[PDB]
């Protein structure tokens, strides 16, 4: 139900071994840890959750961009990239959160398919 | 020292009347409200802070993209666009945070200048 | 050796049935037709060329963004999106040209892997 | 009526001294040179054209990204960034073409205003 894809706009490559943390907003308006992992050689993180676990709610995907740039010897601007969205059941739904990284910029899009 | 510029990639226009909230990370590791405002007819938000008040720290610029799209009658994907960065750690700098918005996407960049 | 991926930033979806034309710069500095197709249900165009055909040179990938937006009833700014690059043999190489489309904007990146 | 703004996503700075060439599609379907210039210390290129000269047509703004990166000693992917659009077909408009550059990527957006 949830896939994250990270790309590097400087090297023209997948962003490999990037830490990604997913949080779910709790009733108290705090961020509860939900799922995490590191992107693969293809810049992808699969297997974060299941259809049963991935209920409607507000989610935050935090991408550890700062550690990624520092490991390549590059000085980055952001502490991290955050993607905050509502999961809405309206029909069978798969969410791909994509991020394209530069040292002083990032782009993110959602690809939501059935 | 801190300016926010927001553009709309659907209309090809400035993003007008976008709410922006700035937070600064406190000693307790919580987000303290720092400043807020709305973008103008040019999509710009000036006057958030002063050189004196804009000290070193970790800042979060929250751009209320969902409220923007919903006011135009559109159901967007994201709740907001968050830009989190350390500022002024090598002395005072001027920061422009620019954002380009679509209903299911956004881009942000920083322009950092030494006055 | 060459894959094109097109995404829609308005709908949060692959950009389906987008016409893509690839040109190679000829000795006369004109653009010779090289490969073309339409993106699939996943927004991808595979099978454009072979390793034997895809020699070093300057290539142009033209994405018919205007027809895409018009088919969705949306008024777009650009006539097309053009991606112009040199193919360089430096080692085994696969090129993915990705484009993320909005009515008044687009982003493109290259993912070049071995 | 036509302004170009270029930013560098690696340095977090304006992209200075970027060559820009503008072409207009002729009756013969060829690209006629229209105007050209270089971005300033602010990454901006003003004064390309006038309201009188900037008639209806299909225009191509070519941003010489490869020459920019190569002058900084970097080997980039793209030859240039091309922005192709119909202009002034509903009367005169003001166009800002903005570009955000990385060695293997770029983003472009248009801001179109009615004077
Ligand atoms: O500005 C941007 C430009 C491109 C992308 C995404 C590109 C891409 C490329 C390949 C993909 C394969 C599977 C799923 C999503 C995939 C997404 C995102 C941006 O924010
Ligand atoms: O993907 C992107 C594409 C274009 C822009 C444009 C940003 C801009 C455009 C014009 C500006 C004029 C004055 C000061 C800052 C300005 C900033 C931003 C993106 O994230």
């Amino acid at each position: 139900p949830l896939m994250v894809k990270v790309l590097d706009a400087v090297r023209g490559s997948p962003a490999i071994n990037v830490a990604v943390h997913v949080f779910r907003k709790a009733a108290d308006d705090t961020w509860e840890p939900f799922a995490s992992g590191k992107t693969s050689e293809s810049g992808e993180l699969h297997g974060l959750t299941t259809e049963e676990e991935f209920v409607e709610g507000i989610y935050k995907v935090e991408i550890d961009t700062k550690s990624y740039w520092k490991a390549l010897g590059i000085s980055p601007f952001h502490e991290h990239a955050e993607v905050v969205f509502t999961a809405n059941d309206s029909g069978p739904r798969r969410y791909t959160i994509a991020a394209l990284l530069s040292p002083y910029s990032y782009s993110t899009t959602a690809v939501v398919t059935n």
